[PDB]
């Protein structure tokens, strides 16, 4: 039996563009994920977010599912272009209405709302002005955040500025695999910097407008291990500092980028980037870590490449390494000692099938989840201030450049009918929540 602290927060997480559909409904502006996925070749099978889980219409049934499961928290994001169709200026009341109904329903049902201000669907209108490459996005992002705070901060008390800013910067602007689909290393590192400035402006606005709430920021993380006791160990140190929370938490807590990031990337950062660091250290209330996989790494003349290992993998091909989530929780306490931590995403893609009995027998997902929750429990016993854990995802959804081909939900979605079928893993997680732990 592994029981968690009294009042520990069990949740599920989604993102607006992955589940909503109806991206241009009720006066919404286009986002960069709309234009990116409507460009041939960018997304597997030409899939887009036009329909997705149709959550834009089915939101009440989805929340009734969260309730029925006994889940105590719901992490969801707001589409910036639904709220401000040109990114700044005009506010769309029907966009506010859509989220106001979700927020009120959650509160009525006693589910704690965790709102992600930005989960990758930037207004297209702002991308035309350079998007995350433009220093002015710090102002645009502050104006957007202020609207949300003024409108929803009476009810939502837990906020997240950014989801996975490393991915937004590097996968969007260096690898070109995500919107807005660019390949320019100087743009990518300017986006890193501007994401930090915008995050800090939003926190500053939060302190004036929501005097009783808490605000944090969410990072993707991998557990990197070296391919030899040899350059190899440093390559691993590099990957942690670049790919994990330190790229952002070193600025936030210590006022400069991490050592090995500066070594690799100094030339790509704005010349006087240090001028902004005083403002970047704006105090945050919590750190959200996302976590999925482990990676064997070696030096390879970013002077790093991955080595495949004969470990169990998910449908993404991500090696399953549960001790990574213990490692990243311990490491964040050890390096920056944040006052609170949340695991804001943990989950797995498996090739789910509805059996003849009408059920989805995803023991593989149960096994994955159980092992990572066990490792999180361990971190708590050893003093990590972990306040909550969020499963990615409530629903199968639009998995970015993989489209609908990858299923992460604990609830199955039949896209031909939009029917939801709770999977074995969802039933299993519900029991974990009720018992406040494992057994
Ligand atoms: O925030 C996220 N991180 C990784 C998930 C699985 O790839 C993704 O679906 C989600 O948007």
């Amino acid at each position: 039996v592994k029981k968690f602290p009294e009042g520990f927060l069990w949740g599920v997480a989604t993102a607006s563009y992955q589940i909503e559909g109806s991206p241009l409904a009720d006066g919404a502006g286009m986002s960069i994920w709309h234009t990116f996925s409507h460009t041939p070749g960018n997304v597997k099978n030409g899939d887009t977010g036009d329909v997705a889980c149709d959550h834009y219409n089915r939101w009440k049934e989805d929340i009734e599912i969260i309730e029925k499961l006994g889940v105590k928290a719901y992490r969801f994001s707001i589409s910036w272009p639904r709220i401000l169709p040109e990114g700044t200026g005009r506010v769309n009341q029907k966009g506010l209405d859509f989220y106001n109904r979700i927020i009120d329903t959650l509160l009525e049902k006693g589910i704690t709302p965790f709102v992600t201000i930005y989960h990758w669907d930037l207004p297209f209108a702002l991308q035309l002005k350079g998007g995350w490459a433009n220093r002015e996005i710090a102002d645009w992002f502050a104006e957007y955040s202020r609207v949300l705070f003024e409108n929803f901060g009476d009810r939502v008390k837990n906020w997240i500025t950014l989801n996975e800013p490393w991915v937004v910067a590097i996968v969007g602007h260096l690898y070109g695999v995500h919107a807005p689909g660019m390949r320019d290393i100087y743009v990518a590192f300017r986006a890193v910097h501007n994401l930090l400035r915008a995050h800090a402006r939003a926190v500053k606005v939060f302190r004036e407008t929501v005097k009783d709430g808490k605000i944090g920021i969410v990072f993707n993380n991998g557990y990197f291990e070296p391919a030899s006791e040899k350059e190899d160990i440093r390559a691993v140190r590099f990957m942690h500092q670049f790919n994990n929370y330190p790229l952002f938490l070193n600025p936030i807590y210590r006022g400069d980028y991490p050592e090995l990031v500066l070594e690799f990337a100094r030339e790509y950062l704005p010349e006087n980037y240090k001028d902004d660091m005083s403002e970047i250290q704006e105090k945050i209330d919590f750190v959200g870590l996302n976590y999925y996989s482990g990676h064997l790494v070696k030096f390879d003349p970013a002077k790093v490449s991955f080595v495949e290992r004969d470990l169990p993998k998910t449908a993404m091909g991500w090696e399953i390494v549960p001790e990574g989530i213990y490692w990243i929780l311990k490491k964040v306490k050890e390096e920056y000692n944040p006052p609170e931590v949340y695991i804001t995403e943990n989950g797995a893609a498996f090739d789910d099938v509805v059996s003849e009995d009408g059920r989805v027998h995803d023991q593989n997902r149960i096994d994955y989840l159980k092992a990572h929750i066990g490792q999180a429990w361990k971190a708590i016993q050893e003093g990590v201030p972990l306040k909550g854990y969020f499963v990615w995802s409530l629903l199968d959804n639009f998995e970015w450049a993989e489209g609908y081909s990858k299923r992460f939900g604990i609830v199955y979605v039949d896209y031909s009918t939009q029917k939801r079928i709770v999977k074995d893993s969802g039933y299993w997680y519900s029991n974990v929540v009720k018992n406040n732990g494992l057994e």
